[PDB]
């Protein structure tokens, strides 16, 4: 496939009877500071920490500076999934009825 991995999870996902996954996008930052001289650090450095979230396990991971780094790595864990085919984001779950081995 081509691009944006949000998608090919969905494409996959969605069709596998699954709605409960998604990107999370919270702030790490790095506290290198002991004291300042402010209500709290104005922009210390701060990191980027997404995540993909699927049934509230972490299918990829993404910490960067940079957004699109941050973003480009989590891509790229989810992206090695559904072309290699592992389980870890492509699992059968009850979103929908049981399961079949
Ligand atoms: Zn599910």
């Amino acid at each position: 496939m081509k691009g944006d991995i949000e998608h090919k999870v969905y494409q996959l996902l969605k069709d596998q009877g699954c709605e409960d996954f998604g990107t999370k996008c919270v702030i790490e930052e790095v506290k290198s500071s002991h004291k300042t001289l402010l209500n709290t650090e104005l922009h210390l450095t701060k990191y980027y920490g997404f995540s993909f979230f699927r049934h509230g396990n972490i299918v990829a991971y993404g910490k960067s500076r940079k957004v699109a780094n941050a973003k480009y790595i989590m891509k790229q864990r989810l992206l090695k999934l559904l072309e290699d085919k592992s389980n870890l984001l492509l699992y059968s779950c009850n979103c929908k009825f049981s399961k079949k081995k």
